[PDB]
């Protein structure tokens, strides 16, 4: 398989994934500036940071274990950055996420944790940069505490560090004087009764294995032993395989515990025995077993740890046994056990059973992940349109159940879903593979796509009609992705030929315009206006401006405007037949798409024909 461009892919993953003022460098035309308002209820910027998955909450302790991950796999293999050419994005989404992290620290001692709710947020099916509801930001301090969240932060902030020091010094030393912050809030509270907006999404099950995380990170960073005492100090607290007074094994490394990953890190940088013992046993129950136990393998070859993304697992315990087996403390007879691990279990996530699970990516990728801004629905349903209008590259899903079954549907959440912490050990292992067996990634990689669906329309059709009048109902459809956008200065125009006005000896200007039916309180529907009359074209100008169009809901993106022209009662010399915007309009009350009914965005025609 192609790791490079695997890697590569992964890494562009996060891209999509963010959230606020999105950088003029941006390699898509699908993903704009969302979130403008949050942190705005507390009066704090808390602008920027990853969506979590399919959503658009920002959930700080899978968002952190993220970056904290990708950090771990640059600091364990730069050359395999610089060798695919991919560290300069890597290093963006590291800042990226850590950039959010800082400032969700305005002020010592206190820490914004969320922004938005689960609740509101996932009520709603559309696009990021149009989202309406409310979202709300939520924060721990030393009253109401966070330690997992606040550890997992400055786990990511001090991992940013180490691997920015040689090149922005400076920010490594910003990201370590937040990190030591947060890290101090989680130390001194060691409690998540803080920590509650995310319940039923990311509730915290332990916060000791986090705050040796961020210590031995934290050591790194700062090279001060402080940091490596209090690591190897909460390992008594750490939880324990039942009935045994044994360091738990038989799970992975994930957001919500991160002992496995500490305890490794333990393992190379003090080469005790207890650590050594500790992540063997758990990379030995993911291989080949250990004391009659092993986590369960699909028939396909998959190492399967849970129904809820099974692939995230395999792909995390992957990067763990790589970096294990490069370490000259490994066990030298499972060195080649573990490294065959990390292969089997990347190359059934890239294609071993016949089919990528990678969005974008390989063989048959999946093409239906739940994931809402991907997807870009414009009238609020999974359902509508049927396709995805977004590749979303580099996405790893959910995965297959323990017989390897697998259903590629948008409402398959369990196993169809993408997300931050799916992609982040996955990064690592990949950036693995290619430095043991390449693959080259695509040249100048961007995601520009081209514009599948026609993104402002308008629909007519006869309303009413007279021998002195047309009655014209049309709907203008906001359908737009490349980026999915308010428009709000919108407008179309109704091209008629008045010759035999002129000729009957009237005005054409004096002919009465009317509406009795609009949605949107800012409908404007003006008189007859001049537009050639050397050919006795005029036209009626419908405005839009003003109107809160977007594409989230069958009502939100679309304005219905009904209008009427009509010459003096009791005439007949009205033709409606020589008007260019007639021509083909459907003859009943029931609208379809008209081409000769042109829609214009701020005066630029942008759908329709003109005369
Ligand atoms: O031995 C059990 C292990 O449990 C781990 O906690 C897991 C929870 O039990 C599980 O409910 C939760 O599932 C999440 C999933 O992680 C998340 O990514 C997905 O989006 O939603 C699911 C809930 O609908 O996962 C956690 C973490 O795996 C403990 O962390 C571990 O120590 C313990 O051994
Ligand atoms: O929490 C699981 C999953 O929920 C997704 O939203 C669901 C919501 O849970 C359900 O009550 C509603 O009926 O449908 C929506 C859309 O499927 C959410 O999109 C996922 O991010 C989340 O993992
Ligand atoms: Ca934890
Ligand atoms: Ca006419
Ligand atoms: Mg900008
Ligand atoms: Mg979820
Ligand atoms: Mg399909
Ligand atoms: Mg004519």
């Amino acid at each position: 398989y192609n790791y490079g461009e695997a890697l590569q892919k992964s890494i562009m993953f996060y891209e999509f994934q963010r959230s606020g003022d999105l950088p003029a460098d941006k390699r898509d035309n699908w993903r704009d500036d969302s979130g403008m308002k949050d942190g705005s209820d507390v009066g704090v910027d808390l602008t920027g940071g990853w969506y979590d998955a399919g959503d658009h909450v920002k959930f700080n302790l899978p968002m952190s274990y993220t970056s904290a991950m990708l950090a771990w796999s640059l600091y364990e293999d730069k050359d395999a950055y610089d060798k695919s050419g991919q560290t300069k994005y890597i290093m963006d989404g590291i800042k990226w996420a850590n950039d959010y992290f800082i400032k969700c620290n305005p002020t010592p001692g206190v820490y914004y944790y969320q922004v938005g709710d689960g609740g509101k947020d996932h009520s709603w099916w559309g696009p990021a940069e149009v989202m309406q509801m409310e979202r709300p930001s939520f924060k721990v301090d030393a009253s109401k505490p966070g330690s997992a969240v606040c550890a997992s932060t400055a786990a990511s902030l001090a991992s940013a560090a180490v691997v920015f020091k040689s090149s922005d010094p400076t920010y490594a030393e910003k990201c370590i004087s937040h990190a030591k912050n947060l890290f101090d809030m989680a130390d001194k509270a060691k409690s998540d009764a803080g920590y509650t907006a995310a319940s039923g999404y990311y509730s915290s099950s332990s916060f000791y294995d986090d705050l040796s995380w961020a210590a031995v990170w934290l050591y790194l960073a700062t090279n001060d032993s402080t940091y490596l005492d209090k690591a190897e100090s909460y390992v008594p607290n750490w939880g324990k395989e039942q009935q045994t007074d044994i360091i738990a094994y038989k799970w992975g490394q994930c957001w919500d515990d991160v002992h496995y990953g500490a305890e490794l890190l333990l393992a190379k940088l003090t080469n005790k025995q207890l650590y050594k013992d500790s992540i063997e046993m758990n990379l030995d129950f993911w291989t080949t077993g250990v004391n009659g136990t092993r986590v369960s393998y699909t028939p396909k070859g998959l190492a399967w740890l849970f129904q809820w993304g099974s692939l995230r697992h395999a792909t995390t315990q992957a990067f763990l046994a790589g970096v294990y087996a490069e370490w000259e403390g490994c066990t030298p007879s499972k060195v080649s056990v573990y490294k065959d691990f990390l292969k089997s279990q990347i190359d059934y996530a890239l294609g071993s059973t016949g089919r990528s699970f990678v969005v974008g990516y390989g063989v048959n990728p999946p093409q239906h992940p739940h994931h809402r801004t991907a997807h870009g629905s414009w009238t609020d349903q999974m359902t509508s349109p049927t396709y995805h209008r977004h590749t979303i590259y580099g996405a790893l899903v959910g995965g297959p159940d323990n017989a390897d079954g697998y259903t590629d549907e948008i409402n398959n959440y369990v196993n169809n879903e993408i997300a931050c912490d799916y992609n982040a050990g996955f990064t690592g292992a990949l950036a693995k593979m290619y430095k043991h067996s390449g693959g080259d990634p695509i040249p100048n990689f961007k995601a520009i796509e081209k514009i599948t669906n026609d993104e402002v329309i308008i629909k007519a059709g006869l309303n009413s009609t007279g021998p002195n009048y047309t009655e014209i109902k049309a709907v203008v459809y906001n359908q737009t992705g490349w980026p999915a956008r308010v428009t709000d200065k919108i407008s179309f125009k109704y091209f008629m030929d008045l010759s035999e006005i002129v000729a009957a000896g009237i005005d054409p200007l004096s002919l009465v315009t009317s509406s009795n039916y609009s949605e949107g309180k800012n409908t404007k529907v003006s008189g007859v206006l001049p537009w050639d009359v050397s050919n006795n074209v005029y036209y009626v100008n419908v405005d839009l401006t003003g109107e809160n169009i977007y594409p989230g809901g069958q009502s939100a993106c679309r304005r219905e405007v009904q209008f009427r022209i009509a010459a003096p009662q009791g005439t007949t010399y009205w033709n409606p037949k020589n008007d260019f915007s007639y021509d083909g309009l459907p003859t009943t009350s029931t609208v379809n798409t008209v081409t000769n009914i042109p829609v214009y965005d701020n005066g630029v025609k942008v759908f329709g024909n003109e005369p």
